């Protein structure tokens, strides 16, 4: 099947012949009993594929991994306990002390802090690029570079990168392109592997889960980056491995080498694993991902038209807008809806934004995106609080910005909620 | 304020909320927590007010799990993680950075040894291993870049018990904390290392704490007893203006809670190895019977060691309650509520015999875990310690003839009977 709406219900699971359970069971088990002692030794020796221990694999999580990989067009995936952990495990596999990665400066505030503050005390530095220009990405690469890292639509100014031009630069220098596709809704709005991304990461907490119940992340491997070809930057992908008695990953696993290392090195030793309970919550969300993402983007388009005519709004920021700075990229890469987000500024002083948010009765003020319920937050004092004012500006965040995650409520009710709040704030 | 472990494991850290009056701990399957207003959200994010923000960082179900474990161990506070490995990783990553080292015992669970010997050096954090257990070797390995001494309260799978008070004395005299993995101490039932000088205790909650083999999880417990200010030369991030929080000075704001606070507002926030509330609820169900289970585990282990000691089919028994145990003097001193839930044996004959004995068991399960209510057996040489070199396995007490047994709470006569019938089959 290659329709998204079909894969999100069927990919990665067949009822086992023992129980024939139609729905995916929740394998609430830490462990898996060996057939015999020799079988256990083959499992720990990576000589036979099979369930060993839920810090590394779990059959509920396996369905979640296979289904997200199918939706994104990757070969395989690995779940983590959060979007933050998905990014951390990915960079930790590609880079070590003395390496760097090149990243867009337009990031979720928590990713910016991860790259700018946390990773450097492990020896891993980031060179940020603000302009989006191909030549500035090229000029930032040096011999210690291990990836280019961008968000598919930055949180919360919705910069769409030139995926194909950046992938070309990355690949000419022998480094992978890593894309955080959280705001791409599990591949529905944007499938970065189709435009050159080698590795895709998600906070599954957001549109993938869809209901604000569960934290989770996932790492998708395209299988398309020839590590052996570029083993001067990635020796651990081909050289004998100190943690598996000289196993050579590329020779053993080929295009699955990166995602194999994520599991047998990083999940095994860092241990940021996903619960099967969490995975089942996320699978329920995935079963309607296409439907929700479609309605989200329809409501977002309609709500932006309302905001564009509202005398109470000073500006609307929406990647579907012909005024958007990267509208030419949005137009090329987003052909199934221009996302589920918009940001606005409202008229008046510094006080006005908080007054409009606080007066909403349907929209919830909290930290999340991609709930079925509509959400609002002030990134300058929350999601991007840890950044300096200059860093906020380099990420498109300003003191007057209100970030809106548009839900699937009836759009007349969303609009009516803003209307009554505007009339309490302004008359 | 309660005295007894048995009472704390049911009541510490939870009072029914007055909205619902729910007697049992609810499962807060929520990513987020709605602000009262915009200014409230700003105070939460600015760390100006205590309150729920987002479940990568805090969650009310996980919070009960955390407080209850802290109360059982005698710490001021705890932070849950997605696994025992993650509890270790986040702890060392807070204390140390690239260019630093820690000193650790060489008697470790194989996954920890590989974490310290292979993973962390990639981040420029190296470990100096001490094989002897002697106080003077721990002292000698400390240099100016050392950031901790790390030991298991009873090592997996040879059950070395460390001289807690002597090692703690060395650590504190050099201005570094003592970090103890108390996994095999069963949540503080068998051993409470904070009472003996440990500054920080980590657990795999996957084991006796959860007790049913359903759930992976970890937890970090801060004693609150290490003075980060006295030793800001080795730990400047504990006192110096913080780049994550606009110059916040942690010690000056949080005092004895500084380490556990950084674990949350730096490591869980940016590494994100959080525990789900569904997992915390499974673990809370286990904790409600931890003292009862640990008591029966140890009672069954004592009786099973008696059985193996009189069996013609056993070459040796390894049990920290044995007067022949290399660290029996430390076990007797620090284990006064039962000598653990574990033993290891070697069986007579050639190399294939341990394998046939385990394969012949029909009640005991051959799998990777410890601290299930069900009895378990495994061959660590080819499993839990498979990643280590042979010399590294010896230095951790693992032999090729070792069978590790996690003794369950089944009726001990059924456990003995299972080994007996498997012994006839293997040996006639
Ligand atoms: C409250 C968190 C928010 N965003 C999280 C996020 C993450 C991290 O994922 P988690 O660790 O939270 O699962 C990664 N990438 C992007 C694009 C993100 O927006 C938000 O509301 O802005
Ligand atoms: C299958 C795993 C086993 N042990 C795990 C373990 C860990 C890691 O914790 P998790 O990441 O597994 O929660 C930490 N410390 C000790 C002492 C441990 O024994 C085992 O069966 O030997």
């Amino acid at each position: 099947f290659q329709n998204f709406e079909t894969l999100q219900l069927h990919a990665g699971y067949t009822p086992d012949p023992h129980t024939r359970s139609t729905a995916v069971p929740i394998y609430a088990t830490s462990s898996y009993t060996f057939n015999d002692s020799a079988h256990g030794a083959r499992l720990f020796g990576l000589k036979e594929l099979g369930n060993i221990y839920s810090r590394l694999m779990n059959p509920t999580v396996d369905v979640f991994e296979k289904r997200i990989a199918a939706l994104e067009g990757g070969i395989a995936a690995a779940a983590t306990s959060s979007g933050q952990a998905a990014q951390f495990l990915t960079i930790a596999t590609l880079a070590k002390a003395g390496d760097n990665i090149v990243a867009s400066s337009h990031l979720y505030g928590g990713t910016y802090n991860q790259l700018n503050v946390l990773l450097p005390r492990f020896g891993i530095k980031t060179k940020f690029v603000r302009s989006g220009k191909l030549e500035d990405y090229a000029a930032a690469i040096d011999d210690q570079t291990r990836a280019i890292y961008v968000e598919s639509m930055s949180n919360p100014d919705y910069v769409v990168p030139d995926f194909e031009g950046i992938a070309k630069i990355a690949h000419e220098h022998g480094i992978p392109l890593v894309v955080d596709n959280t705001l791409g809704a599990g591949g529905y709005y944007i499938r970065p592997i189709e435009h050159g991304a080698d590795i895709v990461v998600h906070s599954a907490t957001k549109w993938i889960g869809g209901h604000g119940t569960t934290i989770g992340g996932v790492i998708v491997d395209s299988g398309r980056f020839n590590w052996n070809k570029h083993s001067d930057r990635f020796p651990e992908m081909v050289e004998p491995s100190p943690s598996y008695h000289g196993l050579k990953y590329w020779e053993a696993f080929g295009p699955a080498t990166f995602i194999t290392r994520i599991r047998v090195e990083m999940l095994r030793d860092i241990g940021a694993c996903l619960s099967p309970f969490s995975a089942q919550q996320l699978l329920l969300g995935i079963e309607t991902l296409g439907l929700r993402a479609e309605r989200h983007a329809q409501n977002t388009e309609k709500l932006s038209k309302y905001f564009e005519s509202s005398p109470n709004v000073s500006w609307v920021l929406w990647p579907g807008s012909e005024s958007h700075p990267t509208y030419s990229q949005a137009k090329k890469y987003l052909t199934r809806g221009f996302g589920a987000m918009l940001s606005i500024g409202v008229k008046g002083d510094a006080s006005a934004g908080s007054k409009v948010v606080d007066g909403l009765k349907l929209v919830s003020n909290l930290a999340n995106v991609g709930d079925a319920k509509s959400l609002a937050i002030h990134p300058w004092s929350t999601t991007h609080e840890q950044l300096s004012e200059d860093e906020r500006l380099a990420s498109g965040v300003t003191e007057d910005m209100i970030r809106i995650s548009v839900g699937i409520e009836h759009v007349d009710d969303i609009i009516a909620d803003f209307e009554q709040s505007f009339q309490k704030a302004y008359g």
